Order: structure tokens, then sequence, then C-alpha cells
């Protein structure tokens, strides 16, 4: 009888929020913790018929669980697939839970090479620079403009909605710099972004590594700080 009239999906705690980009895709944002502060990591939920999908897992298995025990009933679809942009706590951080239940972490051969270097699991890694994926009525093509946020940092592209997932590689409007370039290549970063605005210019919406979806303006944003 009693119900609210909202679109997004924010749990009682308010840590995990999923905004519906349209009617077949959402943006799951898992809030972590920077030791006293909050670290909201946006994402992308694909509403397919073959199974639910989320771009980049949660910070830690502790968070991922709360994200899988909420979307599995809210979306009416069980998660069994996840796209990995690179090797980071905001990507495969919760892979431990994705490779325990039955979630295939699609990634590039390299993504499954540097992942263990940090102590993470081993994803599919059966991807490449430019490839086409199919998750049942859900087409997802990747892209490797070069080195930037990581050694295999890539950007998920969706030709079904012209949506792009710049990820950490592409800073958000609410950013002042890249921050932490130890595991990244600022020498190729500016070179990778320029490729996402020269080749994959056509974008209806871009989702950075943190914050929310926007536009191509996020691409030039990275170079505006990593310059
Ligand atoms: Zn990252
Ligand atoms: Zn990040």
């Amino acid at each position: 009888s009693q119900k609210v009239e909202k679109t997004v999906i924010k749990n009682e705690t308010g840590t995990i929020s999923i905004s519906q980009l349209n009617k077949n895709v959402w943006v799951h944002t898992e809030l972590g913790s920077f030791n006293g502060e909050a670290v909201p990591s946006n994402g992308l939920v694909l509403n397919t018929s073959k199974g639910l999908v989320l771009v980049d897992s949660s910070w830690d298995d502790k968070l991922t669980k709360e994200l899988i025990e909420m979307v599995e009933k809210k979306f009416q679809k069980r998660v069994t697939d996840v796209i990995i942009t690179h090797a980071h706590a905001d990507r495969i951080g919760g892979i431990k839970t994705l490779k325990e239940r039955g979630i295939k972490a699609h990634s590039t051969a390299l993504t499954a090479e540097l992942a263990k270097k940090n102590g993470y699991e081993e994803p599919l890694g059966d991807l490449q620079t430019v490839t086409n994926l199919k998750f049942g009525n859900m087409k997802v093509e990747t892209f490797y403009p070069g080195k930037g946020h990581t050694e295999d940092n890539i950007v998920v592209w969706l030709p079904q909605y012209n949506i792009l997932v710049g990820g950490c590689l592409v800073k958000s409007t609410s950013a002042k710099d890249l921050g932490n370039v130890a595991d990244a290549y600022v020498n190729e970063w500016s070179t990778s972004i320029e490729n996402v605005l020269k080749r994959y210019r056509n974008i209806n919406a871009v989702v950075p590594g943190h914050g929310e979806v926007g536009d191509k303006g996020l691409l030039l944003h990275t170079l505006d700080l990593l310059k």
C-alpha cells in the first residue's frame, strides 16, 4: 500500500545509489571510505535478459555483497557478469565475491596480468583493445586509447545508447586533478584521453570513475589537470 515515487535505487543506508540512465541501464555508485571521508565510485548497470551486469565491482567484498543482495531483487536479475576497466580497488577490489558466486569478470589479457601483481583475482582477460561483447540483448564494445590511469586502462563503450564509461581514466566535473599516478602513466594519459575525444567523440553520456554521468566534457577535463 505504502510506496514511494522515485527512479534511482538508494538503500536505507544511502551508500549504494543506482540512477536509471534510461530504461535499460543504470549507474551503481558504491560509497567506500578514504579513512574518515567518503569515496563514491560510480558505475554502470546493464539490464539484460541473460543476467545482470555491473561495470567495475565494489571497493571491497563487504560492499559488493550489499550491492548484489539489493540489485538481484530490485532489477529482478542476478549478477553474473562484470566489465573491468583496469586493476584497481574500485574495479576488481571486490572480485573475490564475483569469482565466488558466479560472476564472470570480463577484461583484457593484460588486466588479468597486473591484477595479481597487487594481489587480486584473475578475471577473464579474454578481451582486447577494440572488441565487441554481447550480454543477451546488450552489446558492449571496449576501447584501448592507450596508457593512462593504469597499464591496461580502457573505456567501455555502448553503441546501444551511445553511452561511454571513461572510468577513473576520465576525471569527473567534481575533480581538481588525477591524484595518485604511481600505478598510472601521466606520460600516456593525455595521449589516451585525446583518443577518446578524437575517435569516440560521439557520446550521449560519459561516466567517470567517480561522481555521475555527464558528457565528452569529462575527457578534456583530465587533460585540463594532467596537462
Ligand atoms: Zn582506477
Ligand atoms: Zn577510482
